[PDB]
């Protein structure tokens, strides 16, 4: 598993090698902890009652994985993978998960159940990465649709994380000094 | 009720009084006091046994004053005035004392871990001090609600000395450095 | 005693030989080090089994080796001398070897995640991955422990061999890319 070729700080990206703490490798390896979070949230909502948003995560790693993929792209020996098409899919469910969740009548504070606890994590960490990718494409030409993924999936993982609370019978965590 | 506007779907984002760049330097400060926030969100689903009545009803409190921490640095040019004050650090302080008191005597340095609680209070505490060092950089560029820095500084310490007792009241003994001379 | 000594408000602190702001490469190295290894804290609380002592014992011992790291870093023109050795590195290689070994032959891409344990794992992983960048930055600004870069980069293998180990132990199949 070990090469020892990164040893001295740089690593190999595609088309060509680079630096670990160059931009890009931070885009990357931020969207892999982001990918990771969700991996960890997913052991949570294996359950009958979470399928659908179980089903959409397992899908979500894949397209994440591939954001990653586009990004670690010094070269363009190959297209993007991630398309507008799978912002899209982002949308038609986050509209779906509006519906079903309770109105939103305060500010959210990240809580509550510990499923959407985690959520409400991973969806901080997706947000730091959209921060880095914002950095890359400031250096470099990027695949903007990966911008705009990671930018909607915050949404979506805001989305279901309300919903994850409504449907375990807990209230959102909201900001309220008058409680 | 649409939670997409797509109006940051190119980099940019909106804070108060402006529009900048979604990697300014402002907006990491605010997106890590968020993260730490959802960290400590978390612990609470831990802590909410009899036990620790009194730390769930402080980090409930802190998850407030960590949003208005967020507000403050993300005022541009200051069209409000500031929330975090230093009644709030204040009230850190007096805490922290009380669970030094508490918790056994510590001589030492300690292993982040021992409980699934105070492990994740020992993550919200890292988190709290990566946002201390965006909000350093943040006030090389501007004026900040020097308060907000004060608060940051001071709600590691809370964390770090809360999980120390979260380990103590469930009889998990803490794990010193092995480096015995340190 | 007073765990506050407020020397830190106005956003300098003090490392091994000197003071600097907190802002500096050298505290972002050294705090993203306490960060990872808060993670693996984290992470063994989900190893306590009997089946995992052999994984708990270990990760323990490297959470020590983490605060050498995090020792060795905060170290300004040698002003003592660095702990992390070329041992410890090696002894990783070793129990690394040895987890390959134990784990299923690795056919496709691993995305992260499967049993709550191992995700954990796999988080750690990226925060160490994390921490590994800056320590890269910072060997371009000063001088470092060349070592504890080795280390750092070793123990994200270390880290994946036994995500994996761990998900066998368990009987549950490592969640792969494929679609
Ligand atoms: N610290 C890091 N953070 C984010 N991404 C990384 C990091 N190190 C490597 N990568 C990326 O992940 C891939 C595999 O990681 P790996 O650790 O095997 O690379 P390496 O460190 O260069 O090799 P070695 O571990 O043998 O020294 C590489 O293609 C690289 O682009
Ligand atoms: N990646 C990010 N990290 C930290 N904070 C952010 C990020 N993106 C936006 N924000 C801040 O959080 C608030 C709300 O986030 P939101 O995602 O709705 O903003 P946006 O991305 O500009 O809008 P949209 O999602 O419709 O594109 C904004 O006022 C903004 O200042
Ligand atoms: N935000 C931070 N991120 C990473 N490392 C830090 C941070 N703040 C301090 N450190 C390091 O950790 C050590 C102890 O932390 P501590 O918070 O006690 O320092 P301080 O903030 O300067 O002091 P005080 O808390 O009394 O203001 C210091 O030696 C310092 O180098
Ligand atoms: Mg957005
Ligand atoms: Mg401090
Ligand atoms: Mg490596």
């Amino acid at each position: 598993l070990y090469t020892k070729t990164g040893d001295k700080g740089t690593t190999s990206v595609i088309g060509g090698r680079v630096d670990k703490d160059d931009i890009r490798v931070e885009a990357y390896g931020t969207i892999d902890e982001a990918n990771s979070h969700i991996g960890y949230a997913m052991t949570k909502l294996q359950g009958g009652a979470f399928i659908d948003i179980y089903n959409e995560l397992e899908n979500i790693q894949h397209e994440l994985f591939d954001c990653g993929g586009d990004l670690a792209i010094v070269e363009q020996k190959i297209p993007y993978k991630v398309t507008i098409v799978m912002v899209e899919s982002l949308e038609r469910k986050i509209d779906l998960y509006i519906e079903e969740a309770p109105p939103l009548e305060r500010f959210i504070l990240p809580g509550g159940s510990e499923a959407a606890a985690t959520i409400h994590i991973a969806r901080t960490v997706v947000r730091r990465a959209e921060r880095s990718i914002v950095s890359l494409q400031k250096e470099v030409k990027i695949n903007e649709v990966v911008l705009k993924y990671v930018n909607r999936l915050s949404d979506y993982l805001f989305a279901i994380a309300r919903v994850i609370n409504a449907r375990l019978q807990v209230k959102d965590v909201e900001y309220n000094r008058s409680a």
